[PDB]
RNA sequence: CCCCCCC
RNA sequence: CCCCCCC
RNA sequence: CCCCCCC
């Protein structure tokens, strides 16, 4: 019985890898970005958004996409984009009297956005002293890293739905994004929440597009608090899609003893199975629901029920479940870990 | 009575893959794709189909079909049509007053499509208040992935009968394909099913060119919800038309005392040579079914009839066999089984 | 189908 | 988010 | 001959 084996996942992994045909979409579609050149300016625009209350934040999202274009590059930008799987040609941005025109974005936005920050900027100086300090200006360098911690916050909720992503931003925000609340007073974290995670979801390629930034901000020599922590969110959002994998290591880690049942011990197979694949993936898997890499879904354990109850209920008796919305398909085994969880974290056992 | 050994079905299939000549059908024959910068254009005829009720659904396959032309390229089709042992010669796809004239598709088809389409949006846009959001209308650019989400579901049923196929899809795609419903409320799956199913069976090198669009799709970087949607149902369908030797390798892990009895063990060298024929062909062997490869069949169990009855008794007990229609050998090996797997079943063992 | 918590 | 002492 | 279930 040593030979009745068969490696189906494996050769699932086998076939999506192994194509000689590359696939093509949004051939007819374009986007826009602004050369590094235009830096100086776009930071601007990223923090004009931050310290006025604007009625419409609709494109705060490609303003920071924008930002991005200036740190990577044009050039390199069309690149990633194109290595992202989809044909769309990009837009360079252009000056006009200074403002900026950036494709797909109404000049009458950007000109709303700037106004009601220019008049709510003169009325914080005429009624106050005029001292405004060095950070809270709307031309500090930190401004675009703000915004785009903003969107780093709704980036690690794309697995999750609409509304838990704004609510988890908005909470988060409130304490991760404390200085810059205190620096801007004024900035509405669920809206601007709420155009990134619009950008997100309609153009997909941006979701690689911010991907990369996040790496040529981690593999920098140096960098600002800001940068610093969008890194910090940017990994937190690592094992997007996938905690149901991070949770049975946890399981592992703690040595249930309802791993060991008869179903739990025969699907342990293909649960390794799984996570070889992983292994055989490599750093990119963990990017894999986040960029909706359709590869995505080798990585399901919804194949293993029994495991993946033992699991949800190992990790309801820590208390890590929390608000999980995921299904429970053995109930029995879900309950028994869990008893046994409590009874484990209860119990103060030293070695 | 170490050396008294054959080696069949290694034999078997060195020879029919060890063939110096290649052979040739269909040569006469003629389809239809249409080059990519068309692509734009097909999603719309994609979507046309999908949220009106159209009398006659005969072609809509063929239009899922040139989606996936459209999103190889028309050369590599034509390669990939090649290279799949028929020799039909690729007829590109022209526009005309603006309208797409695809090869042995009927103009007039095309035509009723979208006057009906065209009925019904003004229908929907004069009672309603004219607010229809951007994922309800035809050009959204998901359509032709959620038509062939239907293809694939079909698709994973091509091994099964037709009626048991369209009862399937029809089933699976109300839930599975919820969201698409609820865009367009009015999409017949049944009809578009029997479409797909007529092209797979018609058409069999049109299933090497569906099972290339998921490899090109898998391998993608980045990809909307509806392509993440049709990899995984694509990838439901591996291992299609070799169930039994998955409810083998399942026997095998739950440690069937049946599995010891003296004629199981007499064939459990053959069947362990059907499994090493399964790694030798390796990652392809799953698509042999589904492509109607004549080389499957060398993967069939039916000459181990003791370990069929075996594998399909613990199958009835676990409660995994549903409504197969497999034939069961012999009858007191299946009930035995089926009286340990129930009896494995029903007890809660942990170790 | 998949995903779904907290940081 | 992270960091946080002494030398 | 083979295939045949559910997701």
């Amino acid at each position: 019985l040593q030979g009745i084996h068969l490696s189906d996942l494996s050769y699932k992994h086998a076939i999506l890898k192994e194509s000689q045909y590359t696939i093509k979409r949004d051939v007819g579609t374009t986007t826009a970005v602004t050369p590094s050149s235009l830096q100086q300016e776009i930071t601007l625009l990223c923090g004009e958004i931050l310290y006025a209350k604007h009625a419409d934040y609709k494109y705060a999202a490609e303003i920071g996409i924008q930002y991005i274009s200036t740190a990577l590059g044009s050039e390199r930008v069309q690149q990633i984009l194109r290595n992202s799987g989809s044909e769309v040609q990009v837009v360079l941005t252009r000056t006009y009297s200074q403002m900026l025109d950036i494709h797909g974005v109404e000049k009458s936005w950007v000109e709303e956005i700037d106004k009601e920050a220019r008049k709510t900027m003169a009325t914080l100086l005429k009624e106050s002293s005029g001292n405004i300090p060095q950070n809270q200006r709307p031309s500090a360098p930190d401004t675009p890293i703000i915004l785009l911690c903003v969107g780093a916050l709704i980036f690690t909720k794309l697995a999750s739905t609409i509304e838990v992503g704004l609510e988890t931003t908005v909470r988060r925000a409130n304490r991760v994004l404390s200085d810059a609340l205190k620096r801007y007073p004024r900035m509405d974290i669920p809206k601007i929440a709420r155009s990134f995670y619009d950008l997100f979801e309609q153009k997909v390629y941006h979701r690689s597009l911010f991907i990369e930034y996040g790496k040529a901000l981690g593999s920098s020599s140096t960098g600002s608090k800001a940068e610093s922590l969008f890194v910090n969110i940017f990994m937190q959002a690592y094992g997007a899609g996938q905690t149901m994998l991070r949770w049975g290591v946890i399981a592992r880690s703690s040595n249930n003893i309802m791993l060991g049942h008869v179903s739990v011990q025969a699907e342990l197979k293909q649960v390794t199975e799984v996570y070889d694949l992983v292994r055989e993936m490599g750093p990119e898997s963990g990017l894999l629901h986040l960029r909706q890499s359709p590869k995505a879904g080798l990585l399901s354990l919804a194949n293993c029920p029994n495991f993946a109850s033992v699991v949800l209920g190992n990790a309801s008796g820590l208390g890590i479940i929390g608000m999980y919305r995921g299904r429970v398909p053995n109930t029995e085994l879900f309950s028994a870990a869990e008893s046994y969880a409590k009874s484990l974290k209860e119990s103060n056992k030293i070695n």
